[PDB]
């Protein structure tokens, strides 16, 4: 019955010095925030302050070497920023990038704290740079530190090590970093829906396929739902939630839900190629609100059509605030390949979840 919101325009200062039209724009977060004002959603939320993550907090998921290298970019000359960024897959770095990544993480820590202390029921974090491609030891795909992964560990650090955290990653890309950070971990259930195209879609790794179910005691706690072929939209995402995400999540019984909420599967996204609607994102949000006593934190990842992400994320906040959820068509037939994907995931995870048996 209270929704928190965190936004700090300081996270706009991370910018691409070599191509100012790179799609991971400063204006992503300001546009999303402005839309919350236009729709009169902001005043309905409890405003949560951003803060820097500490280096000790980054160490919850990242190696000291990786922390130190990204920190070293704070005062680099342009030539060295360009050279360092080129050492990673799909990274640009400015002198503000490290601090902006710290603010993204710390904003979500404060949001998770507000939820778990009972100050708010749920929250939204309008943050950048994104996080889910960041690995323990490297930056990747516009991401420096894995905000969502860190937030899960932060949450466990103020409650208990075994706090059950569900991370739902509906960004159109696989969150390779989140999967790897938690791959051997049965306390954090990672579920990702993502365009895959048999490895043709970024991050171009078979790690994103449906047969990567986790490792050791984490077998069953990594659920990859990869899309191939068709332009997927609300029917396919709703079906994946009905057949896979929600049955597994209910059986896991999370105590906190983090959404790696990229909006690049949205209709109109320049690089996702998918057609999830703002109503579709609202439907998925409302579904997730049935878990964890409503304790849901929505964390912006990707999403690159400024109007599309602003409308889609605002509709999620409207859902968190309790507004009436949309009625959508669960009977629209799926793209053929989507049924194939769902059946492949079901077969892979039925050994681990009785709700699939
Ligand atoms: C119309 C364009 C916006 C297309 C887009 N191009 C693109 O990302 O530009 C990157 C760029 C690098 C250097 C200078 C300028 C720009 C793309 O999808 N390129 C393909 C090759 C790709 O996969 N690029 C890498 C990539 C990594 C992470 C995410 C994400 O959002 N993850 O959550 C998206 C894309
Ligand atoms: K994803
Ligand atoms: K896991
Ligand atoms: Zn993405």
């Amino acid at each position: 019955p209270i929704t928190g919101l965190v936004y700090d325009q300081r996270m706009m200062l991370h910018h691409n010095m070599w191509d100012s039209h790179h799609p991971e724009l400063p204006q992503r977060i300001s546009r999303i925030f402005s839309r919350h004002e236009e729709l009169r959603l902001l005043s309905r939320c409890h405003r949560i302050p951003a803060r820097l993550a500490t280096e000790e907090e980054l160490a919850l998921c990242h190696s000291s070497k990786h922390i130190s290298i990204i920190k070293s970019s704070e005062h680099m000359k342009p030539r060295d920023l360009n050279r360092l960024g080129d050492e990673y897959n799909s990274i640009f770095i400015s002198n503000e990038s490290y601090t902006c990544a710290l603010l993204a993480a710390g904003s979500c820590f404060n949001s998770a704290q507000a939820i778990l202390t009972g100050q708010v029921r749920n929250a939204v974090a309008i943050v950048r740079p994104p996080g889910h491609h960041a690995e323990k030891d490297t930056a990747c795909g516009f991401c420096f530190f894995n905000t969502a992964a860190l937030t899960a560990r932060y949450a466990q650090s103020i409650t208990r090590e075994s706090l059950r955290v569900l991370i739902v990653d509906w960004d159109v890309h696989h969150g390779n970093g989140t999967q790897h950070i938690f791959e051997e971990d049965d306390s954090v259930l990672y579920i990702s829906l993502h365009r895959y195209e048999d490895g043709a879609f970024f991050p171009n790794s078979e790690d994103a396929n449906y047969d990567k179910v986790g490792l050791g005691k984490g077998r069953g706690y990594n659920v990859n739902i990869p899309w191939n072929g068709g332009k997927m939209g609300d029917p396919e995402y709703m079906a994946a939630f009905h057949h896979l995400v929600m049955p597994i999540a209910r059986e896991f019984a999370p105590e906190l839900v983090l959404v790696s909420a990229g909006f690049d599967a949205a209709r109109g996204d320049p690089l996702g190629g998918f057609q999830v609607t703002p109503e579709g994102y609202a439907h998925l949000t409302h579904q997730l609100m049935s878990l964890a006593a409503g304790r849901v934190l929505i964390i912006l990842e990707g999403g690159y059509n400024l109007t599309s992400i602003s409308e889609s994320m605002s509709m999620c906040t409207s859902m968190l605030l309790g507004d009436s959820p949309p009625s959508l068509d669960h009977l629209t037939p799926l793209k053929t390949s989507a049924t194939v994907s769902i059946n492949n995931v079901l077969r892979a995870h039925a050994p681990f979840w009785s709700s699939l048996r």
